[PDB]
């Protein structure tokens, strides 16, 4: 396989599947560097995030246990197509990006915190990452370009 991927076995049907310890991807389909990759992310900050406040709320007091389950929760809906991914940034992101549909405009490694810059990397166009941990909170990145 690629690097950053490995085969992994479903646990409740034993099913093979992939998983990409770098964007916390993981697919049923086995996989097949860019200069600057532009994402969209939707945050879900916690009381441990750097700055515990957003456009949502003043005073953010969820634990970070209860933002993963809010981020597990839209990466579902996103992925069952229930939700479209700019509709949830735009709604649940605790980022002022939001208002763009959780679009951050293109950059380059040195600029982004770097478990977020490696995810955005790492993922291909048009691919989305599973939770991704900065010290903002827990991120779903979305690679558009």
């Amino acid at each position: 396989l690629p690097p950053g991927w490995e085969k992994a076995m479903s646990r409740s049907s034993g099913r093979v599947y992939y998983f990409n310890h770098i964007t916390n991807a993981s697919q049923w389909e086995r996989p097949s560097e860019p200069a600057r990759v532009r994402c969209s992310h939707l945050l879900v900050k916690h009381s441990q995030s750097r700055r515990p406040s957003s456009w949502r709320q003043e005073k953010i007091t969820r634990t970070k246990e209860e933002a993963l389950e809010l981020i597990n929760g839209y990466i579902q809906k996103i992925k069952s197509g229930e939700e479209d991914f700019e509709s949830l940034a735009s709604q649940f992101s605790d980022c002022s990006s939001a208002k763009a549909r959780g679009d951050l405009g293109a950059f380059s490694r040195g600029q982004m915190q770097k478990p977020f810059e490696d995810a955005s990397f790492a993922l291909r166009t048009g691919e989305m990452s599973g939770p991704v941990f900065t010290d903002s909170g827990i991120h779903i990145i979305l690679r558009t370009e």
